[PDB]
């Protein structure tokens, strides 16, 4: 067995708002978990978030966790992002909420009940896994069956 969880993700959507989609690959406990949902009206963004959020809510204890994604919207948030936005209370400077701070929060949440690890690999020079989790995520975009009651067109 993997003495470290492994997770992979991707999301897809075109269309600001649109149909969209999650692929998301999880290791853990010797188990290979596949998750994919579709949303009728959703962002690229909050999907690569979703993917995230629901594989990591899939541990039932605290984890050794490497994450692996091809989102830049992702790294950005984790590298330059979350720590500004956790000081001023998930406000922009304009003291208005942050985009997608329910998706953000939630994320956030599940962070912190595990040791993290990001790999932030490139979409062309992705794993077979990153490969199966895009074409999870548009298979879903197609045939969406959920509604991203968290999306806000207003930011």
């Amino acid at each position: 067995m993997l003495k470290q969880v492994e997770i992979f993700t991707d999301g897809s959507c075109l269309g600001n708002p649109g149909p969209g989609g999650y692929g998301a690959i999880l290791r853990y406990r010797g188990r290979e978990k596949t998750f994919s949902a579709g949303y009728t009206r959703t962002t690229n963004n909050r999907m690569e978030l979703m993917a995230l959020i629901v594989a990591l809510e899939a541990l039932k204890e605290h984890c050794e966790v490497i994450l692996s994604t091809d989102s830049q919207y992702v790294r950005q948030g984790i590298t330059q992002w979350i720590h500004n936005w956790k000081k001023r209370g998930w406000k922009t400077a304009d003291k208005k909420p942050v985009k997608n701070v329910d998706l953000w929060q939630r994320l956030d949440a599940a962070l912190g009940q595990h040791q993290i690890k990001w790999e932030w690999v490139k979409g062309h020079a992705g794993h077979p896994e990153n490969e199966r989790c895009d074409e999870l995520a548009r298979a879903a975009a197609m045939n969406p069956t959920l509604e991203d009651t968290g999306y806000q067109v207003e930011v």
